[PDB]
C-alpha cells in the first residue's frame, strides 16, 4: 500500500466529511478510497456505435431552436431521433439518439453543446463492441 | 329507421364514385353511412370536458420561416398540455414530429390548430384518445 | 345537381342533427354535404417514406410487452424508433415512427395491431412524394 | 486550505497512473480532485426533497427472461415518474432505451436502480437534473 497526500479546500472537505461520517467510513482516506474505486472502475468504458445526447437549452435566446436543428439537419446521417421535453417556458430538455462512427459522434456533439445557451451537456457513447 | 336524402353536384359524386370504387365499395349509401359514422365518431372523441391523452403528427421543412422557433414556442405556450415531442430529420429539410398530449381533449383541439394551421407545416394529423 | 337517398340509424340521426342545429346548416343534407366534402378531400392522400404508427395495448395480458418488441426486431430495418406513454398501470400508449416501402410498413402495422390485446391501432403513411 | 493523506494499494494506483495518463493528467492530485468533486457533484444531484427531471439510458436484449415485460412493469409500477421512454431497437437483440423522468430526484435514484439493477440490463446511466 502506497500513500498520496492531496490538498482539498474547506467547503469540498465540509461535504465529503458529512458523507464520511453517514456513509459510515472511518476517515477521508477510506471515503476517498471507496470513491476512486468506483469511478475508476467507470473508466472501463471502439470506432462505430450509437450514443445518447442529453442536453437543456432556451428556445428563444439566439435562435438556438433553429440553429440545433439546422446543426442536427447537417449531420442528419448521424442522426436517428430527437426525443424532447418542455421543461419550463424557457428551458427545453433535449435527447438525440445517434448513430454512426464514435468520431462523427464526438463531433456531433461539439456542434450542439459547446455553445452560448445550451447547459448540462452530456454524451454517453455505446460502441459495438 | 330513418331515411334521408342529400342533394350532391355531378361534381362531388362523380369523385365519391371513383374513390369508393378505388376502395372496394359499390355502394353509395354505405360508402356515405360510414364516411359519416366515421366523421361523427372522431367529432366526439375531441368533446370539452373530457380527459385524455392524444398524438399530435406533422411535417415541417425547418428552414423556411423560423417554423421551429416559432413551433417551439408554440408549445411552450401550452407546456401543460405537452408530454414530449419526436422529431426525426427526414432529410435535409423535412422535420417529421410528433407529439404527445394529455389533458382536455377540447384545449388539445385547440393546440393541433394553432401548429398544425402554420405556414410552412404539412400532413398534420390528430388523435384523441379519451380517458376512459 | 344529384341526388343519393340513404337510410340511417336513429342514434346516429341523433347526433347528426343536434350538430346541424348548433354548427348553423338548415338541414341534415346540408350537413351531410359538409362532412364528405372534408372526407373526400383527404382522399388525396408511392412506394417509400415514412408512417407514424400509433395504438395502445396492455403490457401484462398476452405477453404484448415482450411480443411487440419482438415483432419489432424482426423488422427492424423499417423501425426507426419508438415513442411510449404509459398511461395507468395497465395500459401503454406506443408510437412507432417506421422508414422504408410503404409495402413493408403495411406489413408491419398489421404485426403490431391486428391482434388481440391492442387498441386504437392507427397509421398515417407519408410517401415521398 | 487543507491538506489530506490518501493511503492506497499498488494496484488501484497502478490503475489510476495509466488511466490519467491516457487523459492527459500528469498530478495525481489534480486527478483525483476532479474525480473527487465530480463525484460529490453528482452526489449532490440526486438528494431526496428536490424536484426536477432527470435521463435514464440503458440497453437491454430484449428476449433474455421477459426484460422486456418486467422493464415495462416496473416503470409502470411508478408510472407517475415516468414522463416517457423513448426505444431503439439497436439490432436483433439489444434495445436502446431512454426514459425521462420528473419528480423527487431522490425517488428517481431508487427507479433508476430498479432497472439498472435488473439481469440482462448494461450500460446504464442516469442524469438528474435539479429543478432550479
Ligand atoms: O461530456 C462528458 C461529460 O463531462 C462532464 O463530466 C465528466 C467530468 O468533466 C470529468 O472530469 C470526469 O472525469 C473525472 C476525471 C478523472 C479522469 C478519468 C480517469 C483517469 C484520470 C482522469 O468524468 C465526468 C463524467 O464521468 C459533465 O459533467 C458531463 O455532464 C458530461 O457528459
Ligand atoms: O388504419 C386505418 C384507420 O382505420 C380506421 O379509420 C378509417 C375508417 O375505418 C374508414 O372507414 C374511413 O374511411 C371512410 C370510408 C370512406 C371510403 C374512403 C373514400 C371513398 C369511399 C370509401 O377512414 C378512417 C380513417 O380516415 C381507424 O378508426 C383509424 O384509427 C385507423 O388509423
Ligand atoms: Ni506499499
Ligand atoms: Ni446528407
Ligand atoms: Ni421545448
Ligand atoms: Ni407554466
Ligand atoms: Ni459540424
Ligand atoms: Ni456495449
Ligand atoms: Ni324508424
Ligand atoms: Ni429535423
Ligand atoms: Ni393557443
Ligand atoms: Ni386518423
Ligand atoms: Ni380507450
Ligand atoms: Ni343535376
Ligand atoms: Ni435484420
Ligand atoms: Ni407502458
Ligand atoms: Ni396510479
Ligand atoms: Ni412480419
Ligand atoms: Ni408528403
Ligand atoms: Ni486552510
Ligand atoms: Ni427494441
Ligand atoms: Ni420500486
Ligand atoms: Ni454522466
Ligand atoms: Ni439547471
Amino acid at each position: 500500500m502506497q500513500r498520496v497526500t492531496i490538498t482539498l479546500d474547506d467547503d469540498l472537505l465540509e461535504t465529503l466529511d458529512s458523507l464520511s461520517q453517514r456513509r459510515g467510513y472511518n476517515n477521508r482516506s477510506e471515503a476517498i478510497r471507496d470513491i476512486l474505486r468506483s469511478a475508476l472502475a467507470q473508466e472501463a468504458t471502439g470506432t462505430q456505435g450509437f450514443a445518447v445526447l442529453s442536453y437543456v437549452y432556451e428556445h428563444e435566446k439566439r435562435d438556438l431552436a433553429s440553429r440545433i436543428v439546422s446543426t442536427q439537419h447537417h449531420h442528419h446521417d448521424l442522426s436517428v431521433a430527437t426525443l424532447h421535453v418542455h421543461i419550463n417556458h424557457d428551458d427545453c430538455l433535449e435527447i438525440a439518439v445517434l448513430k454512426g462512427d464514435m468520431g462523427d459522434v464526438q463531433h456531433f456533439a461539439d456542434d450542439v453543446i459547446a455553445q452560448r445557451g445550451v447547459r448540462h451537456g452530456h454524451l454517453q457513447c455505446l460502441p459495438k463492441e
